[PDB]
C-alpha cells in the first residue's frame, strides 16, 4: 500500500507528477488531477495509457492503482476526454469548454477527427483565432506555416485565411465555444474507432456515443443503434453481440479477447453515463 509517483500529461502538452497510494482507487489519482486543474466538471474526463499489450486502456477509477499499473517509472498517463456529450452550450465551466477545445485540437492533428475541407478550415481558423487573436495577413500566414493543425493543411491554407478574416474580435473563450458548436455536428466527433469485421468479412469499425453504438466504414458512419433499440450488449472471446428490440443478434469479429472487453466496458459506461 506504499505511495508511488505518477507522471500525468495534460491537454496543454504539459506534464505533472502526483503521489498516490498504490492500493488507492483510481478515483483518488483522478481527483488530484482534477483539483490540480481546478476541474469542476471532471465527469467528462478520464486517464488513459498503454498497457503491456501496447493497447490504450482507460484507468479504472474503482479498481486499485497497483492492479492496473506495472512500472510507474516508465508509464505516462494522459488526461483526456472520456465522454463527449451532445449539448455543448450547457458546459458551465469555461475551463471545461477550454479542455474540450484542446481535445478537438489534438484529435484534429492525430487524424482521429476528419471532416469536409471547408469544415476543417473553419475549425482551424477558430483555433488560430483563439491563439494569435485577430487576423493579420503577415502574422497569420506565417503562423500557419509554423504550426500544422490538420494533416495536408498546406492545400487548405487559403480557406483558413478567409474564415480567419471573419473571426475578428473574438476572444479565445469565444473561439473555444465556436470550436465546439462546429465540431459537435461532425460525423467523427468524439469517435474512437475499434476495428471489426462483420459476418460478410467486411473490414469496418465500431464505436459508442451518447446516442448508442456506431458502425463505420473507414470514417463514414453506417448504422446507429440507439439505446432505446439495444436490448443487451454481450461478447464471446473475439466476437461482439448486439441484441436489438427483436430483429436479430448481429455478430462482429474483433482483434482480440481484450478488444471485446475494452469496447464492452466503454459501451456500458457510455450508456450508464447518459441513462
Amino acid at each position: 500500500g506504499r505511495q508511488i509517483s505518477i507522471r500525468v500529461q495534460m491537454l496543454d502538452d504539459t506534464q505533472e507528477v502526483f503521489e498516490v497510494s498504490q492500493r488507492a482507487p483510481g478515483k483518488a489519482l483522478f481527483d488530484l488531477v482534477c483539483s490540480h486543474l481546478n476541474l469542476v466538471e471532471g465527469d467528462y474526463f478520464g486517464l488513459e495509457f498503454q498497457d503491456q499489450r501496447k493497447m490504450i486502456v482507460w484507468l479504472d477509477l474503482l479498481k486499485p492503482i497497483l492492479k492496473q499499473i506495472r512500472r510507474p517509472k516508465n508509464i505516462i498517463l494522459r488526461f483526456v476526454v472520456k465522454f463527449f456529450p451532445p449539448d455543448h452550450t450547457q458546459l458551465l465551466e469555461e475551463l471545461t469548454r477550454y479542455l474540450f477545445a484542446l481535445q478537438i485540437k489534438h484529435d484534429l492533428a492525430c487524424g482521429r477527427l476528419t471532416c469536409n475541407e471547408s469544415s476543417a478550415a473553419l475549425l482551424v481558423a477558430h483555433i488560430v483565432q483563439s491563439e494569435i487573436g485577430d487576423f493579420d495577413e503577415v502574422q497569420c500566414k506565417q503562423h500557419l506555416l509554423n504550426n500544422k493543425y490538420i494533416p495536408e493543411q498546406d492545400t487548405l491554407m487559403d480557406k483558413i485565411i478567409g474564415y480567419h478574416r471573419k473571426h475578428v474580435g473574438q476572444t479565445p473563450a469565444e473561439s473555444d465555444y465556436q470550436l465546439l458548436e462546429i465540431a459537435r455536428r461532425l460525423e467523427m466527433y468524439g469517435v474512437r474507432l475499434h476495428p471489426a469485421k462483420d459476418r460478410e468479412g467486411t473490414r469496418l469499425s465500431l464505436a459508442v456515443a451518447h446516442s448508442g453504438v456506431l458502425v463505420f466504414q473507414g470514417h463514414t458512419k453506417i448504422n446507429a443503434f440507439n439505446w432505446s433499440k439495444v436490448r443487451k450488449l454481450s461478447f464471446k472471446r473475439k466476437r461482439f453481440l448486439i441484441k436489438l428490440r427483436c430483429q436479430d443478434t448481429l455478430e462482429f469479429m474483433m482483434g482480440s479477447r481484450d478488444c471485446c472487453k475494452v469496447f464492452w466496458k466503454i459501451c456500458v459506461e457510455y450508456h450508464a453515463f447518459f441513462r
